[PDB]
């Protein structure tokens, strides 16, 4: 970029790729998104316009958006690092019961302000959260479905982590409701607590069977509905739930509580953001500071 120095690539997202740029100008160091075309949507580039008045302490500020030359440029806020590689470095140890709290309780923080302004981000994950040295965390690339929708991958031949989604999605619904970022938020906290991704699914049906191999086969008792979705087939294999004891050991009753209301398979009964922040869970949280190696 004529504006921008590269510093280097930090990311390939499902739009376009990431780098760490220094404005030439101005000095300061943002994050800078390239998206790929022929003429550029108008109801996402209004859809961008409310993304840059969401301002939120946990939510990745949106500094500017500039089109131009068949590109679609979009300048963030600079974080040094993202959940994904944090978990990875605390591997072997674990990350302390308190970050985990003090980080669940700010995303939803951040969920539920942006649910709040009917904001949507759609997909949540580990490479999409990013954290400080002052121990905040942050909602980044939101998603942006409701015009770009969502392309077959992420924007040249890679494979799109479908850990995170849904069951409703998967399921084909059409319209996505808050509840799928619940969802996704649920699956990176369970991450968070036994060290290893919840349902690591290699296909969608691979996603869908794995969900159901562990919170059982959802029916119309437990999911009204869900045998008239899109894709569900009267042929899924039955698989019975699992004692969610097994699930996330060896997290503590309230955290197991706030877990399952997060992954409840009916969108309607699975918690909101803002109940979810008055979970008992939440009681003695705290904000601790990473030990960040940069
Ligand atoms: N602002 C920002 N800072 C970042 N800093 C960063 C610093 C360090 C690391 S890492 N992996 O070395 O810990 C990763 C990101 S990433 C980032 C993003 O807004 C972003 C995140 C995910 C995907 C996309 N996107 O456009 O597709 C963009």
């Amino acid at each position: 970029m004529e504006n921008f120095q590269k510093v280097e690539k930090i990311g390939e997202g499902t739009y376009g790729v990431v780098y760490k740029a220094r404005n030439k100008l101005t000095g300061e160091v943002v994050a800078l998104k390239k998206i790929r075309t022929e003429g550029v949507p108008s109801t996402a580039i209004r859809e961008i316009s409310l993304l840059k008045e969401l301002n939120h302490p946990n939510i990745v500020k949106l500094l500017d958006v500039i089109h131009t030359e068949n590109k679609l440029y979009l300048v963030f806020e600079f974080l040094h690092q993202d959940l994904k590689k944090f978990m990875d470095a605390s591997a072997l140890t674990g990350i302390p019961l308190p970050l985990i709290k003090s980080y669940l309780f700010q995303l939803l923080q951040g969920l539920a302000f942006c649910h709040s302004h009917r904001v949507l981000h759609r997909d949540l994950k580990p490479q999409n959260l990013l954290i400080n040295t002052e121990g905040a965390i942050k909602l980044a690339d939101f998603g942006l479905a409701r015009a770009f929708g969502v392309p077959v991958r992420t924007y040249t031949h890679e494979v799109v982590t479908l850990w995170y989604r849904a069951p409703e999605i998967l399921l084909g619904c059409k319209y996505y409701s808050t509840a799928v970022d619940i969802w996704s938020l649920g699956c990176i906290f369970a991450e968070m607590v036994t060290r290893r991704a919840l349902f690591p699914g290699d296909s969608e049906i691979d996603q869908l069977f794995r969900i159901f191999r562990t919170l059982g086969t959802p029916d119309e008792v437990v999911w009204p509905g869900v045998t008239s979705m899109p894709d569900y087939k009267p042929s899924f294999p039955k698989w019975a739930r699992q004692d969610f004891s097994k699930v996330v050991p060896p997290l503590d009753e309230d955290g197991r509580s706030l877990l399952s209301q997060m992954l409840h398979y009916d969108p309607n009964k699975r918690i909101s953001a803002k109940a979810a922040l008055a979970h008992p869970f939440f009681q003695d949280v705290t904000k601790p500071v990473p030990h960040l190696r940069l």
